[PDB]
């Protein structure tokens, strides 16, 4: 338990260091950092976009699911790229931090839960076809 | 699929962090220690380089570089910081591990650094409150 932690910080640290020199702990570590990077990225360059989504946003526990759901069906009407892919993490991130400024942190792992299934059943196949979150690694480093 | 779970856990810890918030208590632990890691090696440069001078890492020698550098950085006590440093140390190993060549020498540096940590700091983290402590004390 406290073995297991001890590891899991040990690990954790030395994977950033590592990214931080262009080298990896693993291949989960390099799609983990890539995307964490690739958020910061559409961030700051679509900030605009960001600042009129957070200011249209009225977070309650009843109507939480109603926003993701209409934004990520907006978000990828037209199909899946990367470029969209980064778009939805970065929505997710946006939504979970509004929820804890409205004082809504339960809402925080009901949007995860979300992100994940919406990942599993409608991302992961184009992923899967377009040569997995490598290709994703590789072409974000280019 | 249990990566895709993980790396949405991953990406929202980042951005709940970046607000100050947390996705859990282990989250919140590993970005301060980060954070810390980057403040030492920022605030002290050449701590490193200075070492480096005289350790030439092998993996004959990696091990007793490690427990010397370990056991002079601790010689005094345990505190918050020299916490920080060794982490950052074992961070600087596995850098010049893999600039080196040695890639596989990284998951080894890992395991001394968690027995370290079990065998020899956990009881003083546990004595001073826990992790709770140090990521109370950093965000201060
Ligand atoms: C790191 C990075 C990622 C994405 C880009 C931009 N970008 C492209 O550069 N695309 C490429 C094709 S992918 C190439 C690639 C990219 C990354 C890695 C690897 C390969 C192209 O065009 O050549 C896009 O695709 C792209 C994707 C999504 C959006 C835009 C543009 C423009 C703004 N728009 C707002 C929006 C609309 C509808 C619904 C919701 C939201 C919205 C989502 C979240 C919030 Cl928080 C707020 C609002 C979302 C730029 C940099
Ligand atoms: C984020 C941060 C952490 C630590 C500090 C510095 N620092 C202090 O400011 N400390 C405090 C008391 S703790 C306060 C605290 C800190 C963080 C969180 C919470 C509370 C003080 O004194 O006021 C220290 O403790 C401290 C600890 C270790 C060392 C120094 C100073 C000076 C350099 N020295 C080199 C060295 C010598 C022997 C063996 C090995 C190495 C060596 C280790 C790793 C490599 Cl990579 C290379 C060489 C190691 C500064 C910022």
């Amino acid at each position: 338990s406290m073995s297991q932690s001890n590891r899991e910080l040990v690990v954790d640290f030395l994977s950033y260091k590592l990214s931080q020199k262009g080298y990896s702990w693993s291949q989960m570590a390099a799609v983990k950092q890539a995307l964490r990077e690739a958020g910061d990225e559409f961030e700051l360059r679509y900030r605009r976009a960001f600042s009129d989504l957070t200011s249209q946003l009225h977070i309650t526990p009843g109507t939480a699911y109603q926003s993701f759901e209409q934004v990520v069906n907006e978000l990828f009407r037209d199909g899946v790229n990367w470029g969209r892919i980064v778009a939805f993490f970065s929505f997710g991130g946006a939504l979970c931090v509004e929820s804890v400024d409205k004082e809504m942190q339960v809402l925080v792992s009901r949007i995860a839960a979300w992100m994940a299934t919406y990942l599993n059943d409608h991302l992961e196949p184009w992923i899967q076809e377009n040569g997995g979150w490598d290709t994703f690694v590789e072409l974000y480093g280019n």
